[PDB]
């Protein structure tokens, strides 16, 4: 049933860093990261692990919705993997019936560091809306990703 696109990245920054952002310190980040995009980003429930709920919330006019509800569905700690499933808004909101964003980060050396990117995604039309294919989502995953190499070496 679902579908998943992979890809990855490379970026100029430690390993720690990057998996401190984007994982205990999301909330407080995203919004220094993408100022354009995102309003602020809460923690609704959960300690970060599995289960944990997140609300992203949007500057309005940019995209169809003004937020997304996420579900963290992997948490590891040695892989520096995490896995955000969305529950309402997003991608839900655009065509598609399920979306989950994987990210897991591998070191190159000291300064950089491979980021993996896995998303999975279903939709219940024949064919797929252009906007929600994952090589057009994975574009603003990318985006995401060199502001945020951007914000931490500064
Ligand atoms: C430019 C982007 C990329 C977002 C969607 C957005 O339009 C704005 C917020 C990004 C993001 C930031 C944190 C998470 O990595 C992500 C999966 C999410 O929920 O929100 C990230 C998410 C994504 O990679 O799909």
């Amino acid at each position: 049933m679902i579908k998943e696109f992979n890809t990855q990245t490379t970026l100029n920054v430690g390993l720690e860093a990057l998996w401190a952002a984007q994982s205990k310190d999301i909330t407080l980040v995203v919004p220094k990261v993408l100022p354009n995009i995102v309003k602020d980003v809460q923690v609704i429930e959960g300690d970060g692990g599995v289960g944990t709920k997140l609300i992203f919330n949007f500057l309005p006019g940019i995209a169809p919705v003004n937020y997304q509800r996420e579900v963290i569905t992997e948490y590891d700690e040695l892989s520096h993997t995490i896995g955000l499933q969305v529950v309402e808004g997003g991608y839900l909101n655009q065509g598609l019936s399920y979306y989950k964003t994987t990210f897991q980060f591998s070191a190159i050396s000291e300064n950089k560091t491979l980021v993996n990117v896995k998303i999975s995604y279903d939709h219940e039309s024949e064919l797929i809306e252009e906007k929600v294919k994952p090589t057009k989502t994975s574009e603003s995953t990318l985006f995401y990703l060199g502001q945020l190499e951007k914000f931490l070496l500064n």
